[PDB]
Order: C-alpha cells, then sequence, then structure tokens
C-alpha cells in the first residue's frame, strides 16, 4: 500500500461546533473564514511542531530500502498543505522550518512563490515526488479539501488527531472517520492550554534474556474478547485509565468474597490514583455522571448537618436508604428519628468530640471545628504535616447510620498550590468511586480558593477496593469505551469563605461523555 | 567468552564461620560462597533454585542464533535445527547427579575430566581433557549459550582464565556445613548489574543476582506522547553511579530506595517545624510480601529491640515514657522532656507523661485522659480487641480499622501520631495490613516504621490463626531531611542482600501475651551501619 511505503500520515486539530449525544464526530471543527476557529492553543502548536519535525536517523535506511524495493532501485519530514491552508500561515512561519514544504494548487504555480516549496497540481504528483526525495515521514497538514481527498483515496496510514474540548464558530469540518477503516490505538494525557482542555489521539488504518530469567516464576471467569477495545489500545495515558485499569485488575485478579450486603464482590487491597486538577476536572467520560447531588451533599457536610430531610427536600436521595426506620433499627438505633443520620461526616468535620443529641440541636462551639482548623493551618502554617480532616471518630461509629467510607483528607502546600490525599476504607468501584473522585476534587478546589491557592493533585488511596458481582456486565461495557478529554470546573471567584458556597457557585464546562449506564 | 557466550551459574549459601565472629559479623558478597559438602549440596532441596537453574540453562532464543553463529564463524574465519545450550560439569559434579537426571535434558552435556573418554558415554555426551578442548568443541557445535555448572575446581580455573562473561548467582540466605566454596569474585573484574525479587523456598529466603564482566510505528508514537516532558535539586548524576548502573532492580528494598531517589531528584524544597529544611513529595505506596521475607533494610544496619518494646508498650495501652526509658528505649525521650511538653503548652503534664497517644487510643479511645498512672480498665473503646474479634468473627468486614488519630485528644498528646491508622484485609486464611503515615522521615523513621508494622501484622495474623500476606505502607508527606542527603547518597549505591525472616514463638495465641523473648530475626545480612546526620 502507497500509505505504508511512503509513510503518509494526517495531523489535525478539531474543536466542537456551534449547533446531547456525543461520539468521535463531536470533534470536527477545523477552520472559520479561512483561519483557525480559536485564537491560539499553544500546547497543540508545540505538539504539532514536535510530531511534524521529529526524525529518527537510525530508522531511515530501513525506509529507504522499503521505498527502493517498491520502486525497483539533516534528514527531514515532508509536510503537504492545501493552497488555502498555505495562505492562512503568517509570512514569518512559512515555509515551515526543518520540514520539506509541499503545496497543492491548480490556480498557482512555482512562479507565484518566493519560498523554498514544491508546488504539485495533482495528488499522483505527490507520490512521484516522495519517490524522488530523501525524507523520514510525510504529514498531510490539511485543508478540509486536502484531508477529504487523501482519506477518500486511502493514502493515510495514521491520523494524529487533537481533540480541542471547547466550542467555536466553524465553516470547514474534518471528514467523518469510518470506524471500519480507522480505529483509535492511543490516547494521551489530558492537558489545559489557553483556557481549554485537549488531548491527542492516534487513529490507525484497520539483556532481554535476563528479563525472561527474572520472570521464571510467572483467576476469574473473564473471556479475552470481553475486553477487545480496551486491550487493543497501545498507549492508554488518559487519566480515566487510572480508574478503568483498577476495574480491569479486580476483574482479572480480584478475590471472590462475600460482603456485608450479600451480593458478593471481587476485591483487592491497596491502590492509588492521582488526578492533576491544574489540567482537568476528573469527571468520568466513559458513562454519564451528574454532580448536583454530590455538590449539595458536600455543602450539607460543610454546614455540619446530619438531617437527611435537608437533602430529600432538594431531591437528593444519596442518604435516603440509610435514614429509614428499617435501616436505623437494623443498626440498633431504635431511639433515632427517621433521616436522623447521627454524628456522620458534617458533625465530625464541625464538632468532633461533641455529644450527639439529635439532628435539630444547636452544636455551636461544641467539639472540634476541624474544617476551620485545617483552613487556618493551610493559611498560617502551610508546611505543617498535621493538616488532616478525619471523619473516623471511633467513639461515635455505632451512633452513625453508617461508619464513614472516606476516613481522612490530608493536605499539602508547595509554591502556592494545594494537593489533597483522601483515604477510602471501602470503595465500590462501579457506583461509588466515580462520585467520590468528583466530590474530593471539588472540595480541593473549594479549600484552595478560600486559602488563595491553586489546586494541584487530588490523590485517592483505596483500601478495600471491590466490584459488586451485579456490576460486572455493565463495567465490561464501560471498559471498552475510549475516554473523551475531561471537562473543567469553574467556581465563583467572589467566594472567600468555605461556608459561603451555594449550588450556583459551581459550573462544569465542556463535559463530553458516553451514554448513561445502569450498573445493576 | 563474548564469542562463545560462556557463563557461570551457581547457588552459594553462608558457611559455618569457624565458631569465630570478630565482634559483630561484617557482610559482603563473599558471605555467600558455600557450594558443596561431601560431594553433595550443603542443603536438602531448594526447589525454587532448581526451577530457576532448569529455566536459565535450558532457555534458547532461535531468532537470535544468527548473530552468535555469525560472530563464531567470522572470528574463527570459516543439521537437527532444535538449538540447545551447552552445560559444562566437573567429574565430581557429574557424579553427584542422579541417573534419571543424567544426561541433563534439552542440553548438550560436556564433562571436564582427565580420567574418562567418550567410548564409556556417547557423542550426545561430549568429554574434554583440558579447558582449551571446550573452545574447540564449541567451535564445531550449534549451541545458544554455554553454562559452567561448576564444581569449585571448574569455576576456579574458568574465572582465573577470564572465560566467564556473566555469573548467574543464587544467594541462599542460610548457613550450612560446606567443604567447597565458590572463588572470591574480584569486584574490579565483575560487577552486579541485576538483582531479583526475594523469595522463600524450603524454609530459607534467597534471591538471584547477575554479575557482568567489567511494529516500531508505535516507537515514534511514544516520543510524540512525551513531547511536553521536563539539576532540579543540586544532586549530580555520578552521585548515583552504582544505583543507575543496575538494569533490573526487582529486590523489594528498591521500593524504599526508589522513593529516596524520587525525592532527591524531584522533591520540593521546604522549611519545617524542625528548622532544618527537607525535600518533600506527597503520596507513595510500598508493598512488602511478608509470606516471602521480613523487610528489614539490608543497605544499612537496623536494630529492633527498641521498636518491639515500643509495640508491646502500645499493646499494654501504656502512656508512661519511664517504662521505656527504664529499658533504655529512648524513642520517646525527647518528646517527654519538661522543655518539649512546655513548648506543646502541656504545663500541667508530668515529665514523660506522653498523654493519650497510641497505647491509650488503641485500648481506651474516647476515655478522659487524667495521668499516666490512672486505672483506665474498661474505659473507652478497646479498638485492639474489636479488630481482633472482627478478623476472627467477620473477616470480610471492610471496617477492620485501628485509628490513633483522635481529633479530640490531639492537643493533649506530646505529639499527634505519625501512624494514623491500620486497615486489615483477610482472604483465604491470609492477613494484609495498610498503614497510613501522615509524616514520613525517609532517612531515619521509615526504615523502623516498615519493621514495626510488619512485626504487628505477623502478631495479629498469629493470634487470629492466619498467615501474613502483604504490609502496604501509604506515605503522605514524605520528606528527606537536608542533613540526611550525603548519608542516603552513600546508601542508594549499596546493593541489597536477600532479606531476613521473622520468627514468633508459635505458643503465643493472645495479642497481650507477647514478650521481648518471643521475637527472633533470622539470617539478617546487612551493609555497615550509617549515622544519618
Ligand atoms: N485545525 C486544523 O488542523 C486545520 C485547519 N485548517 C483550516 O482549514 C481551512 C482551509 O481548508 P479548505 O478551505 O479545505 O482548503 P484546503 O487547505 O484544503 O486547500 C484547498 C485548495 O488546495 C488545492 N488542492 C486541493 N487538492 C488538490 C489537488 N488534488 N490537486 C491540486 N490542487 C489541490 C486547491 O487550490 P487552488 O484553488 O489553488 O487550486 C484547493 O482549492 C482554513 O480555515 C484553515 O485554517 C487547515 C489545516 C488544518
Ligand atoms: N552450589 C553449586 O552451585 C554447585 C555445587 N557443586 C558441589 O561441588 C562439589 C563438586 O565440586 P569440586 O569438588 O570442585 O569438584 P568439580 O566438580 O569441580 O570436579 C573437579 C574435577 O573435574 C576435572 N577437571 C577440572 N579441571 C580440569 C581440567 N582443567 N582439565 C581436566 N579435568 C579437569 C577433574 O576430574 P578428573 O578426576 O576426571 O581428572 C577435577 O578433579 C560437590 O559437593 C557438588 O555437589 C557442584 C556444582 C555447583
Ligand atoms: N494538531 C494540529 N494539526 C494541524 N494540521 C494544525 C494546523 C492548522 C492550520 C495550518 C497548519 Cl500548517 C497546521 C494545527 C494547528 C497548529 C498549527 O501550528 C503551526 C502551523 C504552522 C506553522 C507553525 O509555526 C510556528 C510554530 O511552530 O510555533 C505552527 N494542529
Ligand atoms: N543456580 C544453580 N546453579 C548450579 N550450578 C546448581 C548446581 C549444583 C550442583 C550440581 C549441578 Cl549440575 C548444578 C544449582 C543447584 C540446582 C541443581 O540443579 C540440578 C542439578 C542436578 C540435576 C538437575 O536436574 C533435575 C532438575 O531438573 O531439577 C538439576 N543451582
Ligand atoms: O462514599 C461512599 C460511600 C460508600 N461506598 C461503598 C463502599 C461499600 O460498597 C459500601 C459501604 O459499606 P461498608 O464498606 O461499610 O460495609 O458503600 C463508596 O464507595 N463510597
Ligand atoms: O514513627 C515515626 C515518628 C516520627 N516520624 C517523623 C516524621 C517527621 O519527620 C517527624 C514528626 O514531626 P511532624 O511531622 O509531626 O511535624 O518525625 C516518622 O517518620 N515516624
Amino acid at each position: 500500500q502507497v500509505c505504508d511505503v511512503f509513510d503518509i500520515y494526517a495531523i489535525c486539530a478539531c474543536c466542537k461546533v456551534e449547533s446531547e449525544v456525543f461520539n468521535n464526530y463531536t470533534f470536527r471543527g477545523l477552520g472559520n473564514k479561512g483561519v483557525l476557529p480559536w485564537k491560539c492553543i499553544s500546547l497543540d502548536m508545540k505538539y504539532f511542531r514536535a510530531v511534524t519535525t521529529y526524525v529518527n536517523e537510525s530508522k531511515y535506511e530501513k525506509l529507504k530500502y522499503k521505498r527502493c524495493k517498491y520502486l525497483n532501485k539533516k534528514l527531514q519530514n515532508v509536510v503537504v498543505m492545501g493552497r488555502t491552508n498555505w495562505e492562512s500561515i503568517p509570512k514569518k512561519f512559512k515555509p515551515l522550518s526543518n520540514r520539506i514544504n509541499v503545496i497543492l494548487s491548480r490556480t498557482l504555480k512555482k512562479e507565484d512563490f518566493d519560498e523554498d516549496v514544491y508546488i504539485i497540481n495533482k495528488v499522483e504528483d505527490l507520490i512521484v515526488l516522495l519517490g524522488k526525495l530523501n525524507y523520514y515521514k510525510c504529514f498531510i497538514l490539511g485543508g478540509s479539501v486536502v484531508y477529504q481527498e487523501f482519506l477518500e483515496k486511502k493514502l493515510i496510514k495514521k491520523i494524529y488527531f487533537t481533540r480541542i474540548n471547547s466550542t467555536y464558530e466553524c465553516d470547514v469540518f474534518f471528514p467523518e472517520i469510518n470506524e471500519n477503516e480507522y480505529q483509535i490505538i492511543s490516547v494521551s494525557d489530558v492537558y489545559t492550554s489557553n483556557n481549554t482542555t485537549l488531548d491527542f489521539i492516534i487513529y490507525k488504518k484497520t539483556e532481554e534474556d535476563d528479563f525472561v530469567y527474572f520472570n521464571f516464576n510467572k483467576k476469574n471467569s473473564i473471556h479475552p474478547n470481553d475486553f477487545q477495545i480496551y486491550n487493543s489500545l497501545k498507549y492508554k495515558y488518559h487519566p480515566e485509565y487510572q480508574y478503568l485499569n483498577i476495574i480491569y485488575d479486580i476483574m482479572m485478579n480480584g478475590n471472590k468474597q462475600s460482603d456485608r450486603t450479600g451480593v458478593g464482590v471481587l476485591s483487592k487491597f491497596g491502590y492509588i490514583m492521582k488526578f492533576d486538577l491544574s489540567q482537568y476536572f476528573p469527571l468520568l467520560t466513559t458513562k454519564k455522571l451528574f454532580l448536583r447531588g454530590i455538590i449539595e451533599e458536600l455543602l450539607w457536610f460543610i454546614r455540619g448537618e446530619t438531617n437527611g430531610n435537608t437533602l430529600l427536600n432538594k431531591n437528593v436521595r444519596i442518604w435516603e436508604a440509610n435514614g429509614t426506620r428499617e435501616f436505623l433499627d437494623n443498626r440498633k438505633l431504635f431511639h433515632r428519628e427517621v433521616n436522623d443520620l447521627g454524628p456522620i461526616y458534617g458533625f465530625q468535620w464541625r464538632h468532633f468530640g461533641a455529644e450527639y443529641t439529635n439532628m435539630y440541636d444547636n452544636y455551636e462551639n461544641k467539639g472540634v471545628d476541624q474544617l476551620k482548623n485545617i483552613i487556618n493551618l493551610i493559611k498560617n502554617d502551610p508546611t505543617s504535616r498535621r493538616i488532616l480532616l478525619c471523619a473516623w471518630n471511633v467513639k461515635d461509629l455505632d451512633q452513625m447510620a453508617l461508619p464513614p467510607c472516606h476516613i481522612l483528607c490530608q493536605f499539602y502546600v508547595f509554591d502556592g498550590k494545594l494537593s489533597c490525599i483522601m483515604y477510602q476504607r471501602s470503595c465500590d468501584l462501579g457506583l461509588g468511586v466515580p462520585f467520590n473522585i468528583a466530590s474530593y476534587s471539588i472540595f480541593t478546589h473549594m479549600i484552595a480558593q478560600v486559602c488563595n491557592l491553586q489546586p494541584a493533585q487530588f490523590i485517592h488511596v483505596l483500601g478495600n477496593a471491590h466490584v459488586y458481582n451485579n456490576h460486572i456486565d455493565s463495567l465490561k461495557i464501560q471498559l471498552n469505551r475510549i475516554p473523551y478529554p475531561f471537562p473543567t470546573l469553574k467556581l465563583n471567584p467572589d467566594i472567600k469563605n468555605i461556608e459561603d458556597f451555594t449550588i450556583s457557585d459551581f459550573t462544569i464546562q465542556n463535559y463530553v461523555h458516553h451514554e448513561k449506564i445502569s450498573m445493576d
């Protein structure tokens, strides 16, 4: 194949388009009025320059042989542009440096250009030219017209595709990719550049003995084909893979166990995930999540409330099952009013060590206001190793509707940035953990803002990590979905106190996600 | 040796050192030198070393033979197809081996001997009269690699004649009566380039080390995904010469050493409470397989009497610093002084009255602290009893947690606990433990802290009739003191030894019944003590 001999690749950047169901075609905006739809995304420019300029000397002779054999016979890449594309580039950036420049045109000829460029009036002439040049790889840089004809002709080996996770006015579009001709093989980390998130995906046309020696000493009824898309990917660098890889590990290596609930689980013990909150908001994209409930739940914690009715009256049902007459009696809380959850999170955060009475009592200035103390440590003693918020009050556990899953939060401050570790004793990977990542990520943003810091890392440590048997088929589906670039979280910047946030102070922007799943 | 790919593969134990150890035994690579006793192995059977042996000496890569055959002809200036390795044995060596294991299967069996000739054996089973008759035989043979399986004599003469390219060296971490020894490997002639995981087989730990004579479409994609990647801290390269010269660092001590390297290379410069300055990072996990070893650091010397007394003192629920000081355990001495308590605003606290720390929270969480002499019997929550009962009676509970971080009591403690909580996990008769540590002194504290919680995991497992599985150590604020940097540079350039084992008195069946005499560290092989400051 011509694309394999001549190593012809496409590289593009696509945004979302002004016009909700999401698919790969969501990212299709290329240009507007003969220029880019966006002002400048410097990180995509950096990636573009590195990919289109990189060559490997030592690998060239193998390519020279391949092309010689097919034809019967500093190193640079070739870059090919449409005439309209060429005319969009600033004079100061043209011809593209350290690359062989090729322009496709009928209306213009070599006499129309001052620059060191090749003009070709036919695609077939590109193939003849590549045959005559010494070069590493050939990158098609666009036009929409140019992409459309090179894909149509099956002359593209791989598409290096930037997903720009923001919406702009566009008048030219990247062609809809055919899933039977091209499949994603690699997905990068998520980044922020110029107030947008983005990632980089790759579509593909559809001493060593000592290592084996040290391997001389190498469970569950999971089938290979069950994870075909998941295991087809070469580079899984998107941070959502920290979640998906743990699910995979428990399904393949997990220990079959009963639990408190009767469903039985697969379980393992001890994991860590790390999310860079400076670069993205880690709301899972491989299924739909809504945050209104978990934001109302965090605001209720911060107020120190234990009254379940406060959440039910906001149509948030997260704690409804744990406040029922039946549930409280099964906990031996016979003298507890329905939806009186006892001295759970909010109470421990604002009043640790106070005697719990009922959900209506005024606990002002009783027990330890841990939340206030950690905000004061972050502001006045930021190098403190003692900046911890702890919900696990051993004395009060049997008075709680249930003992907390999120044991503690520890904070770390360096160079004006705030990082948070949350330790979770018990982690429902299918249902709970996706919400728990979002909760503590929002909380990190809130604590950073009220202490005049920038959020850095949310670090999630999982103790007993389990998949419920009734979630296994739903997670097999989810694991074969390719994550989308993450959204971003914005807070009202006028909020200066932890107690002053309300639901309208939080916006999730650019959330692109796969379809809702019922885990059950 | 680089033409005919000649390697030595051996297994060496420790040797009864002649009733005489100087004061404290000094250890080096030579510690492991025992080969044989009265024509047999010094040990009964170590089945994991037998399996490694079989696997190393039989493994062949057909698709790499062209480079080897080419080099052999080219250099020498010059059928069945099933490529095999050569294995060379001394006569004594050959005659130790049982019949049904001779000849060695899937391998070309050679035998250095003055007093045998081929017509007693075959052409399958080559004999050679002198060393040079091997290079001759190799010249005329299709083979992958040549493995010298020794005899003390065979190894001695092969090494002195510089014919060995690499040594596959099993360190058997136990002492046996031996009459023949492996020769002292000159560290100027050979260096270790790889170290395995530590294993238990047949009631000994062992590891495997290697001495050395002193679709690429997807390869460019790796470079593209690295397009945004980074003397950050004033630490040089040649500082970690030996550390960075190893190819495979699978020994579990590297989970500690790699964190020190990460903090030295990438850590944040910060002031602290202590006034000294640290490099710090946030969030690490180490995991130690207590079924296979006891992870007592071997790249310096550690003592355990103090940390075992401390754990027994926790289990009794004591807060009385004098109990430890009267045993010359000084871990808490500085935290109990008049000056230290007065700086904590504990003006009304008696010297060495540490307040409601670990012991008190493990046995009496929620009780009102009075003083270190009061009777707290049946006061507050006995967490230690509750977790033992949960492990025995409800082992799949996800609520098996022991927590020292009592928010109410923090300001009454001489200092808030570094070791926030232990969480337990039970599966298939085996006990694993996660300990979360808010504040981790990588140079001084963390080596002790790994030993403490590893011992505790064994204690809890034994009193619940379980086998210990993993100790999982979660580090929060993980820091290297600026005054440890030189010492840890020294330490990172030491190669770990196979780990010791911990033995508990098997009679102890209740967590309260352990005493100092119930704990034995066996086969502790360690590098020289380092003063961290
Ligand atoms: N986001 C991204 O990655 C990219 C965005 N862009 C944007 O795309 C827009 C420009 O694209 P679009 O308008 O399609 O224009 P194109 O850059 O695809 O250029 C079209 C022109 O190139 C010539 N051409 C194409 N094919 C041939 C052929 N087979 N033989 C001879 N000449 C050929 C013709 O020039 P003539 O008329 O002279 O004959 C044709 O009119 C701009 O908004 C630009 O900013 C461009 C590239 C990448
Ligand atoms: N721990 C380990 O890894 C290993 C341990 N062992 C143990 O070691 C002991 C065997 O070793 P050790 O006693 O040295 O005996 P060896 O197996 O080294 O036997 C030495 C004999 O091999 C022949 N030989 C050696 N060099 C030459 C030469 N240059 N030219 C001709 N013949 C030569 C001679 O036999 P001849 O009499 O025929 O002249 C010599 O006496 C046993 O206890 C065995 O179990 C053995 C292998 C490995
Ligand atoms: N992933 C991806 N694929 C694409 N094909 C295009 C792209 C878009 C329009 C035109 C061109 Cl040539 C390329 C872009 C947008 C980034 C364009 O960056 C450029 C283009 C040309 C010159 C240039 O020089 C200055 C510099 O290198 O800093 C930078 N992104
Ligand atoms: N790393 C290492 N190096 C060494 N050189 C020796 C060794 C020790 C004594 C004799 C011999 Cl041949 C080898 C050992 C001890 C393992 C013994 O391996 C054997 C010895 C004899 C027969 C045999 O076949 C049976 C089997 O396949 O298990 C395996 N370990
Ligand atoms: O924020 C939460 C709350 C609960 N759980 C899950 C973990 C367990 O499946 C269950 C709690 O039950 P126990 O672990 O307490 O038995 O709920 C979470 O994942 N996250
Ligand atoms: O068992 C212990 C006790 C202390 N430390 C270290 C951590 C810190 O360097 C210091 C405790 O001081 P703060 O982190 O509380 O400031 O002692 C440990 O590593 N392990």
